[PDB]
């Protein structure tokens, strides 16, 4: 079980239990729970230069967006085009759109769809009104086009420290700011990403499960070309062990951030991401950078991220040679049986 879930945090002038046990799911898999640790402490400064997951509670990194709310962003926003995910169900599987055109065969059960901020809103009264259980998270990249007050908010990030972060980890550039607002119980299913990520908590509660890259061989992700590659093929919820064996060896690290909190997730480590169970609407700002350069020689025996960049460009490279992505599989399989396995 979750002996890492955490007895939950008590919020200041005792105002009660953050969030319970029973708004959190249950999984088949213990987990330890990560470290919520100060950023002057540098316990917390080691974590982040090895490149493992903690949880800084007092950064003051999106300080001004703590008072975001719907009322608030859809009177400052803009009317711009923010990309809207639709699910029949709490798992929000994402498809790479443009890997699309290899499989068919494999049909998609989440779809986008731009919408003006007032309409995003408008569906979730009207789901709201009608108890629906049609779920929606919205994501979209901020950019310049937003309000004057939102501008003000974002300016009055702590660009201090994590700039800082940037230059004393040697990583690269900003790529992006997602901002992700989801209903309550929403789940984003297990998947790592290849940089390096600081997600920043604003509104509502996420419980966030990681594992390590060294648990590849548990998660079992779609193939590179595939449009879920990054994603677990195991359902969490209901896992086929005769299919995916070693996801019984699973064991995670966890814990649930709230406002003000800032979870480093270290690029390649998985997560899985949902938002509580009727802890209402969720709003978080995540912060990509590209990690930090390989060295010129490099030194052995490897880590294991460096390893799933090997076997990740190895599927690359053999879907080019190939001329085919689906001759993948069936020429890896020849390589392998009867001759390593
Ligand atoms: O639900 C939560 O709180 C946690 N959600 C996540 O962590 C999360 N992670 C990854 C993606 C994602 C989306 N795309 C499509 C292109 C955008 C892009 C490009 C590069 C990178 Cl590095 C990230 C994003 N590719 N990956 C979406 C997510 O929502
Ligand atoms: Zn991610």
């Amino acid at each position: 079980v979750a002996s890492g879930s955490g007895e939950p945090r008590e919020e200041a002038g005792a105002l009660g239990p953050a969030w319970d046990e029973s708004q959190l799911r249950s999984y088949s898999f213990p987990t330890r729970p990560i470290p919520r640790l100060s950023q002057s402490d540098p316990r917390a400064e080691e974590l982040i230069e090895n490149e493992e997951p903690v949880v800084l509670t007092d950064t003051n990194l999106v300080y001004p967006a703590l008072k975001w709310d719907l009322e608030y962003l859809q009177e400052n926003i803009g009317n711009g085009d923010f990309s809207v995910y639709s699910a029949s169900t709490h798992k929000f599987l994402y498809y790479d759109e443009k890997k699309m055109a290899n499989f068919q065969n494999f049909k998609p059960r989440s779809n986008r769809e731009e919408m003006k901020f007032h309409e995003f809103v408008e569906k979730l009264q009207d789901i709201q009104q009608r108890g629906g259980e049609e779920r929606l998270y919205l994501q979209q990249t901020l950019n310049d086009t937003v309000g004057r007050k939102i501008v003000m908010d974002f300016l009055g990030f702590n660009w201090n420290w994590i700039n800082k972060q940037q230059g004393k980890r040697g990583w690269g550039q900003l790529t992006s700011n997602l901002l992700l607002i989801g209903m309550e119980g929403n789940v984003t299913p297990a998947h790592y990403d290849e940089q390096q990520n600081f997600f920043a908590q604003i509104k509502g509660y996420k419980r966030c499960i990681l594992f390590p890259p060294d648990q590849f061989e548990c998660l079992y992700p779609y193939p590179v070309h595939h449009p879920c590659d990054r994603q677990s093929q195991v359902d969490f919820d209901n896992p086929d062990y005769e299919r995916f064996p070693n996801f019984q060896n699973v064991v995670g690290y966890e814990t649930v951030v709230g406002p003000g909190d800032v979870l480093y997730i270290p690029m390649y480590w998985w997560h899985h991401i949902e938002s509580l169970l009727n802890g209402g609407i969720t709003i978080t700002v995540n912060f990509w950078y590209k990690g930090a350069p390989t060295p010129k020689r490099i030194e052995y025996p490897l880590k294991a991220h460096q390893k799933v960049a090997i076997m990740r460009n190895i599927e690359k490279m053999l879907g080019e040679a190939l001329g085919n992505p689906q001759e993948v599989g069936p020429l890896l399989n020849t390589m392998i049986k009867g001759r390593y396995n």
